[PDB]
RNA sequence: GGGGG
RNA sequence: UAGCCCCC
């Protein structure tokens, strides 16, 4: 460690709280990181005096592996395939030798790539050559699922840990996290690699590059080493930063060693991934003596997902695990995969926890951080053949006799059907009618928003559409000469803009291109990039599904994103007396087929939508005639609406199936079109659709089936007390059945077990295999809960991991920084040990802050000052002679955050600056007599500040665009959007109205007329950048670094005029013995103190924020937050109502709605959060898990502590100031380490009035 | 672009 | 060729 100490000495102390941070030391540390050679990191690793406890037997078979050749074969269709041995799952990358297939690299003679000879033979068509190429390309792919070379993360860890234990400012003692000599993962990493390199001078087992992966030419290297090493590094970092129990961590290493010792690392990982969760989380408290859990009340209406904390629920034996024991299956699993030693140890330790508390949840969390974090990989061919093959077993089909004769592509489900489909059909029919009945549905704007949803910069099987169209002699415009990417639905929209639906209808049946996605702890999933006409025609399906979800059930719309996964719901559901069943449906997409679901859904919508859609087109789709054969004998023609025409065309596609075009670039010669009946993922209907069926069937079970299939009084009573509107929350195929508890305790476990078994049997009737789980735990949207405590899963957030489905190279340097910041933010949300995490993050950041640049032998270097990271959100450890660790990771981002940390030490800074020569006679309002301008330019604080705000990726705008084709394109886009003259007429009105009442007040008027331009830009910025555009990006960053400044942004200079007084610590908002988030306990002072004093966010963040906008949606391309900001700004700038009415007309509203919302906005008392947007202030993401609403309202006093001040008084017409002022106070409170404190407005330099004018100038100048 | 179903 | 839905 002397190697590390010498090279990063001063920097190490700067990030350990011992010495101040300085850009000079930081940049040198950066240069040192870049000058360190890979092999040096290993040499550094050798310098570590590892303890015996950090060692464990390493399997010799991890090095000696068979040839890959017996693991593959050519199938009947000539595709290269993986040959199974351990089951139908054994389709991943096998653990084999690989050096025999490599050619030494010219220069790195010890490293090699796949023999060019072998690929050439493979390309010629040689079976053996193809097999070898496939293996080589997929093994390479497996090794690319990381963000950057492992050595960088390791070096970072060495540098960070060289600082020793950290002194907690709050607890006033050093932490007791074992040093690296006790880190088993690192030891293994060094040994495994050393053993591989053997006598070779090169210590790296492989090199992650841009030109591709290269393997160390050693007979001991295996295709399984990259994944193994990647798991070890994560575990190594986590043991030091999450303060994980070392003994547990070793268990995680053993599993990984076993995975590398097996015949397939990924496969083995997939089969054993439940070990830690099953033997801890799902086995906790078989016995229970005490502890406390939350006591929440679910407010009304439950749909708001709003809860209120009511105290603590004392625990006792009464609440011990009552759910069935998983011991047997868990042990069988361990025995089957050679891990019974691990399962047994976990089972034993889990039993020792008889109290539910911080210690016990941290144990679970720790255990669950040890699961491999690799993104499983297998060839595309394998994913497609495993996911689009299995078909649902409909044990009780809809009788053929129950369908009427056809009505085009659909058949009505006779109302005399005794089938359970009866209910599924009624729900979709009902919702279809109500949806189509809504007036908004027939508003040109609404239909523009819908037509604009799928017009995006992402793909849409562009090539297949062009050819399915060529098949009927219809050639689309090619716009020869435009600098935009052609494979975008945006390009598609422009091509189709001026063609009648009848000419593009065939495209609805065009093939579907391949799209893949790798996941952690899961298998790769195939994706279907539907084309514009396919997405268009899917509208009715999507809208009806949305209507069901918004009006008929209890569901959360989104994908996930911590807190957006409604944390509050899990706390409630998992807290005794309450209990929850974690319902999930396997093979969801493959279970939604025409045989039972789609034929019914298509029918119900087609019919229920009839009367209100009659005699009318929809979203560009015309009405038409179709053959009618409903009645027997009677055969006529039937007029249907455009909406019906859509269902008509969509039904034709759902019936036939999807032609998936598979071009497997990892498997030479594996080109085939696979037909499948599995439901599309890339469809706008997918998510909402599955959510709707989920609740609909659960409703039917609880209302009909269940009751009719049992006479058991308790079960009948239990089911009767459950409602899909009050007790069942779902999204897609995930479900959470919440059984509220009584004073008599919780509902009988045996009665619950009966209900579940019936649900299970119930789904077999229509092809659904319910994955039900009753284990005393709550699991929803990959969020884990036990006894009201959230258990972060560190396993799913691989520090070094990064999904990479395609072969394309990683984005140019700059890009990596956003990823590193994301790694930091995940740690904040996962609750790692704040100091250890912050210090490590500074090391990591520093190690990626420098890049070598080229301009033609013009070898320079791009360096980001430490200050850029602060701007991005990374808190300072110690600066300007301040105490160490005074800054919390809840410090805001950007200007708000800069304001916060600077205000907390304004005086320290001023004093430091003067005592170091930065003095002047001019007395600064913020920094007194400190020559701040000279200081900030020299320290690179201004530089870093501005560099952080520059594009971290090449720009394509400015590419020579031949004006004529450029106008044709944007015209096509315009016609697509402005199809309906009514809409256009609306915007033109807003326009001339704007010139009279709004023009001049603000300069950011959002307008539908901009969309075509924003769409063009999007298609542009989607294309591959050139090396020139790259240089241009660097030059920009480098010019900002050279330039010298005299101030911060106009908004930051304005906030700095405001001063506060931090006062009394707040009282606890929740009980301090209450486990809310594992890892967030008295051992993690700042996070814990913030959680306790500020309080947890007990409402859904989606619901909360939906109340901070006047309009929820708008045409894709415009920014809802932008529209909201313009309206409020106009109001704040004294604009007349007619001006807001004009703004609203320009974004598509009818004059009546426009005038109404405008008049409504004028007289409204706007909330803190919504109002703060007038100046671009947003609630920080890191704050989302806390009760920031309460902080703004009751703990940021705008009235000075000692009464009113002339400067602090808020002018009559400037009440909007209070919202901005609330954010600034909150900033300082949240940025200060420790307990949330009450803060009092102390001063505003030039007074409130002048502050307001200052903000009003910023407002009216945006976009000039 | 980032983090997540 | 590389989809859809969400927090900044
Ligand atoms: N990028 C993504 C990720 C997920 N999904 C959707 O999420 C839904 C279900 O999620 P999973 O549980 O992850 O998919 P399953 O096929 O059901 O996996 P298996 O039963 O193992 O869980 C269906 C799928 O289309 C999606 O459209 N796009
Ligand atoms: N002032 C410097 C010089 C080099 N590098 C880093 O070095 C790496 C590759 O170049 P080297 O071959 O390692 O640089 P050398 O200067 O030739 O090595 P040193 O003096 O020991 O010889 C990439 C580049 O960013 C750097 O960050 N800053
Ligand atoms: N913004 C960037 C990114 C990369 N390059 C050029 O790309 C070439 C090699 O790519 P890298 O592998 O990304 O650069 P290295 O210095 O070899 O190391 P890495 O980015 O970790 O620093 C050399 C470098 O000048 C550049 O000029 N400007
Ligand atoms: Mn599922
Ligand atoms: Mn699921």
């Amino acid at each position: 460690s002397s190697m590390i100490l010498t090279q990063f000495g001063p920097f190490i102390e700067s990030i350990s709280g011992i010495t101040d941070q300085s850009n000079d030391v930081f940049e040198d540390a950066a240069k040192a990181f870049s000058m360190f050679t890979r092999s040096d990191v290993y040499k550094a690793l050798d310098e570590i005096p590892f303890s015996d406890d950090a060692m464990l037997p390493i399997p010799p078979t991890i090095y000696t592996k068979p040839s890959h050749d017996s693991y593959y074969y050519i199938d009947a269709l000539n595709r290269v395939r993986r040959k199974t041995y351990q089951g139908p799952d054994d389709v991943y990358v096998p653990n084999c030798s690989i050096v025999e297939l490599l050619e030494p690299h010219e220069t790195l003679t010890s490293y090699g790539r796949l023999s060019e000879a072998i690929e050439n033979r493979a390309k010629d068509g040689d079976s053996q050559a193809r097999i070898a190429t496939t293996y080589g390309r997929i093994a390479e792919s497996q090794a690319r699922q990381i963000k950057a070379p492992l050595e960088k993360f390791v070096l970072a860890l060495l540098v960070a840990e060289a600082g020793g234990s950290l002194y907690d400012p709050v607890l006033q003692k050093y932490d007791e996290i074992p040093d690296l000599s006790h880190n088993c993962p690192l030891w293994c990493f060094r040994e495994i690699c050393r053993h591989i390199s053997g006598p070779l001078p090169d210590r790296a087992p492989y090199l992650y590059l841009s030109a591709g992966v290269f393997w160390l030419m050693s007979p001991r290297m295996t295709s399984a080493i990259p994944p193994l090493l990647s798991d070890l590094v994560n575990l190594a970092i986590l043991q030091q930063t999450a303060g994980l129990d070392p003994s547990l961590v070793k268990l995680g290493v053993q599993i990984c060693l076993h995975a590398a010792a097996s015949s397939s690392y990924s496969w083995f990982i997939l089969k054993t991934k439940s070990i830690f969760p099953q033997n801890t989380l799902h086995s906790m408290y078989e016995s229970l003596e005490g502890g406390y859990c939350p006591n929440l009340e679910w407010l009304e209406p439950r749909s708001d997902y709003k809860f209120m904390y009511m105290g603590v629920m004392p625990l006792s034996a009464k609440y011990a695990r009552s759910a069935p024991s998983n011991d047997k299956k868990a042990r069988e699993l361990g025995e089957k995969y050679g891990l019974s030693s691990v399962v047994g140890e976990l089972r034993k330790r889990t039993k020792t926890y008889v109290k539910h508390d911080f210690a016990s949840v941290r144990y679970i969390r720790d255990a669950m951080a040890c699961t491999s974090g690799i993104f499983l990989v297998r060839t595309p061919t394998e994913t497609v053949l495993q996911e689009y093959t299995q078909s649902p077993e409909i044990k009780v089909p809809i009788p053929q006799k129950d369908w009427t004769g056809p009505i085009g592509e659909i058949r009505i489900l006779k109302d005399t059907t005794s089938s359970i489909a009866r209910y599924l059909y009624r729900t979709w029919y009902l919702a279809a009618a109500r949806m189509a009945a809504q007036p908004r549905t027939w508003d040109p704007l609404f239909q523009a928003i819908m037509r604009s949803q799928y017009v995006t910069a992402r793909g849409g099987s562009g090539a297949a559409l062009r050819e399915s169209l060529y098949a009927i002699n219809v050639s689309l415009p090619d716009f020869k000469g435009l600098p935009v990417k052609a494979a975008t639905k945006i390009f598609q929209a422009a091509q189709l803009a001026n063609l009648p639906f009848s000419h593009t209808s065939v495209a609805i049946l065009a093939d579907t291109s391949m799209g893949l996605r790798n996941q952690v702890q899961r298998r790769p999933r195939s994706i279907m990039p539907l084309n514009v006409p396919q997405q268009q025609v899917s509208a009715p399906h999507t809208l009806t599904a949305d209507y069901i979800n918004y009006h008929m059930n209890l569901s959360p719309t989104s994908g996930s994103a911590v807190i957006e996964k409604v944390i509050p719901l899990g706390v409630y559901a998992s807290s005794p007396p309450n209990q929850s069943i974690n319902i999930d449906i396997s093979a969801c997409d493959a279970s939604i087929t025409w045989d039972f679901f789609l034929s019914v859904i298509m029918a119900a919508i087609h019919e229920g939508v009839a009367s209100s859609s009659i005699g009318k087109p929809f979203m560009g789709v015309p009405a038409s005639i179709v053959n009618d054969e409903s009645v027997v004998g009677v055969r006529a023609a039937r007029p249907i609406s455009g909406m019906q025409n859509m269902i008509q065309h969509l039904s034709k596609l759902y019936k036939r199936g999807f032609s998936y075009r598979v071009n497997d670039s990892f498997s030479p010669g594996n080109d085939f079109t696979h037909m499948t009946t599995t439901f599309p993922s890339g469809s706008t209907a997918t998510s909402t659709e599955h959510t709707a069926n989920n609740s609909t069937m659960m409703e039917t079970f609880l209302t009909v089936w269940g009751p009719e299939h049992t006479d058991d009084p308790d079960v009948l009573r239990l089911m009767k007390s459950l409602t899909i509107q009050r007790n069942y929350v779902c999204q897609g195929d995930d479900g959470l059945m919440i059984i509220d508890g009584t004073t008599a305790g919780k509902v009988n476990s045996e009665t619950i077990q009966n209900d579940l078994e019936l649900i299970s049997k119930y789904g077999e009737e229509f092809g659904w295999k319910y994955d039900i789980a009753y284990d005393g735990t709550a699991e929803y949207l990959k969020l884990y809960f036990i006894f009201g405590c959230r258990i972060p899963n560190l396993s799913r957030h691989p520090i070094v991991g990064k999904e990479r489905a395609n072969s394309s190279a990683e984005e140019p340097w700059p890009a990596i920084l956003d990823q590193i910041m994301g790694v930091f933010f995940n740690g904040v949300h996962d609750g790692l040990q704040w100091q250890r995490w912050i210090r490590y993050s500074w090391a990591l950041c520093c190690a990626f802050s420098r890049q070598r640049t080229m301009i033609g032998e013009s070898v320079g270097y791009l360096q980001y000052p430490m200050w850029s990271f602060v701007y991005w959100g990374l808190p300072l450890v110690k600066a300007f002679g301040s105490d160490p660790w005074i800054f919390s990771w809840y410090m805001p981002t950007g200007d708000l955050g800069m304001y916060s940390w600077i205000s907390l030490i304004r005086p320290l800074m001023t004093r430091w600056m003067v005592a170091n020569g930065y003095v002047t006679d001019r007395c600064s309002t913020v920094f007194g007599n400190a020559d701040y301008r000279r200081c900030f330019n020299e320290l690179k604080l201004y530089q870093g500040y501005y560099m952080a705000q520059l594009p971290r990726n090449p720009k394509k705008s400015g590419r020579a665009a031949s004006r004529e084709v450029r106008e044709q394109f944007t015209q096509a886009l315009s016609d697509y959007l402005m199809q309906n003259p009514e809409l256009k007429s609306r915007v033109l009105r807003g326009r001339s109205e704007w010139e009279k009442y709004g023009a001049g007040i603000i300069h950011n008027p959002p307008s539908l007329f901009d969309v075509p331009h924003k769409w063009y830009q999007g298609a542009q910025e989607a294309a591959i950048a050139t090396r020139e555009e790259l240089a241009e990006m660097d030059e920009t960053l480098m010019r900002a670094r050279r330039h010298s400044y005299s101030s911060f942004s106009k908004l930051l200079e304005a906030y700095l005029l405001v001063k506060w007084r931090m006062c009394e610590a707040r009282e606890p908002s929740v009980d301090l013995r209450l486990p809310l988030c594992a890892g967030i306990d008295p051992l993690n002072s700042d996070p814990f103190l913030k959680m306790v004093s500020v309080g947890p966010m007990l409402q859904s963040t989606r619901k909360y924020f939906a109340q901070t906008l006047f309009m929820a949606k708008t045409v894709s391309g415009l920014d809802v937050n932008a529209i909201d900001s313009a309206l409020l700004r106009l109001r704040t700038l004294g604009a007349d109502k007619k001006a807001l009415t004009a703004q609203l007309l320009m974004v598509g509203l009818q004059e009546s709605e426009a005038d109404a919302l405008a008049g409504k906005i004028m007289l409204q008392d706007v909330n803190t959060v919504q109002l703060a947007r007038v100046v671009n202030l947003a609630v920080p993401d890191t704050w989302m898990s806390l009760d920031f609403d309460s902080m703004f309202k009751h703990h940021v006093k705008l009235l000075p502590k000692d009464g009113r001040h002339l400067n602090t008084d808020i002018p009559p017409r400037m009440g909007w100031l209070r919202a901005i002022l609330r954010f600034l106070g909150a900033g300082m409170v949240m940025t200060a380490t420790g307990v949330a404190v009450d803060i009092y407005l102390e001063d505003i330099h030039g007074g409130g009035r002048s502050l307001g004018q200052r903000f009003m100038t910023w407002m009216r100048q945006e976009g000039r």
